[PDB]
DNA sequence: GCCCTTAGCCCCTTGACAGGCGGGAAACATCGTGTTAACCTTCGATTAAGAGTCGCTGAGTCGCGACG
């Protein structure tokens, strides 16, 4: 469904053992936003997954 | 019972078509060109809600020493 979503990582691609909680709001139709964070503690604008 | 004579079958010679592949000659549908010059000189999708790993790159941290 179209709308924000939140995914908590469940520690898959962490740096040890922490979480990313990847902020990414889904269109209806259109290009999807990611906002995860890194082990660096920084939210990244992956936009459509193509760059961070 | 054997030899002569004649009939039937097989074979040869000619032939009057019949039309039949096929190139030619011709009537007709293709296939690659042109050519015209009145106005816009960045078009657009598409992953991206699982997962084990190959191939490369570029930042922050250290040694060895020289010159005051």
């Amino acid at each position: 469904s179209p709308g924000v979503f939140f995914d908590h990582d469940k520690g898959k691609t962490h740096a040890s053992g922490k979480l990313l909680f990847a902020a990414r709001v889904i269109p209806y139709r259109g290009s999807w936003l990611d906002f995860e964070f890194d082990a660096k503690d920084i939210v990244y604008v992956r936009i459509d997954r193509r760059r961070k």
